C-alpha cells in the first residue's frame, strides 16, 4: 500500500525538505520515488482539475515542490495521522490517480 | 548578489537509502546554508553506472564499484549556495563514503550534466 | 426603509495588498450596491491572528494560516446594504481566497466586533 | 517620500472610493495606511486651523471620509499631477504635518 505526497512551495523555499522527510522515515514509511518539479499553469490545473481554485494554482506554481511516493504497511492511514503545508492521499485509489499523474513505473524504484 | 554562488552534485548511496536516512542527510545539508534546487530518485544500471564512473575503467575496482551503485536506488541532488563546493565537502568531512559530493567546479559541472538536464534544475525565486 | 439591511465583514489578504489591488476590489464591491461604512488598514501579529481564527486551533493548518495573514498588511472593511451577506458572497463566487467575507449573520456579528468597535463604524447619512 | 490624501464626503457618499484608489495604484503609489473617520467640529478645525473656513468645516463634517497615506518614488509631485473632490499635500513637510495629524507610527504599515 503506497500513498502520495507533495511538499508545498512554502516548505521548499524555507528549506524544510529534510525535516519533512526525516519525520516520515522515522514513522515507518519509505521514499520509493521522488523528484523536484516546478508546476506550470496547465500542470497545477490538471492535478487540481476536480475544482475549476484560481488562487490555489498561483500558490502551487509560485515555486518548486518536492513530489514523492511513500511505501509501507498501511500508509494512507499512517500518513494522514502523521500530518496546510503538506499534501497526502485521503483514500486508496485516490493515491493511484495521483501517483500515476506524476510517476510512470519506470520512475518508481522498489527497494 | 555574491559571485561566490556555485552548485555541487550529491548522491545518497543505496546503503543510506535502504536504511532510510534520506531525511537525516537532507537536514544536515539544509542546516548548513545549502539548498536543494534539483533532485530525483533513480536506480542505476550496468550501463548508467559505467558512464558516470567512466574515468575508472582500467582500475581493478571498477566491476565492484559498478556493482555497489546498482544494488539499490540512490538519491541524486543539486545543492546550491555560497561556496557550496567547500561547504558540502566540509559537511561530510572530506570512494565508498556515506554520501557523494563534487571536489571541484569542473567535476561539479560534468557530474550535474550527467544526471540532470537544465530543464530539471529549479531555481528558487 | 427595508429590513433586509445587514452588514458583512471583508478582508483583503496581503497578496492582494502587496499587488496593489485594493482599489480594484473596492470598485467591484461598490458597483454591486454595497457601501463601505467602516474600514482601516492593519498589520496582524501572531497574537491577533490567533484570536480572529481561534476556531481553528486544533487543525494542522493553523500555524500556516496564522503565518499567511501576518506576512503583510491587510485591509478590513464593513460593507453595508440590502442582503449584503449574500450579495458580497456572490461577488467572490462563494480558506485561502483572494478576499474574505462573512457567511452568516452570527459570523458577521462576531467578526465585525473583533476588528471594529462601534465608535469606528460610520453611518452614511 | 510619502504624501497625504483625503477623500471628501462627496465621493464617499456617492460610492467612489474604489475609483479613487484604483486610479492611484495604477499610477505607482501604494496605500500604506488608511482608515475611515467622520470628522467633528473640533477635528475639522484642527486640520484646517491655518484659516480661522466656517462653510468648509460644515462640508468636511457632513459625512464620513477616507483618509490614507501614500508611498512611492516622488509622490508629492506624482500625486498632485494625478488629480475640489480630493485632498493632497502640496509640498513635503506639509505632508509630514498632515500625516502626523491623523496617523501614529503604530497605524502605518510598511510593506
Amino acid at each position: 500500500e503506497r500513498t502520495f505526497s507533495i511538499i508545498k512551495p512554502d516548505a521548499v523555499k524555507r528549506n524544510l525538505i529534510g525535516e519533512i522527510y526525516h519525520r516520515i522515515e522515522k514513522a515507518g514509511l519509505q521514499i520509493i520515488a521522488a523528484k523536484m518539479v516546478h508546476l506550470s499553469e496547465e500542470q497545477a490545473s490538471g492535478f487540481y482539475a476536480e475544482h475549476e481554485f484560481e488562487p490555489l494554482k498561483e500558490f502551487m506554481t509560485s515555486g518548486p515542490i518536492m513530489v514523492q511516493v511513500l511505501e509501507g504497511e498501511n500508509a494512507i492511514a499512517r500518513y494522514r495521522e502523521l500530518m496546510n503545508s503538506v499534501h497526502g492521499s485521503d483514500s486508496p485509489a485516490s493515491a493511484a490517480r495521483e501517483i500515476e499523474f506524476f510517476f510512470p513505473e519506470s520512475e518508481i524504484c522498489p527497494r
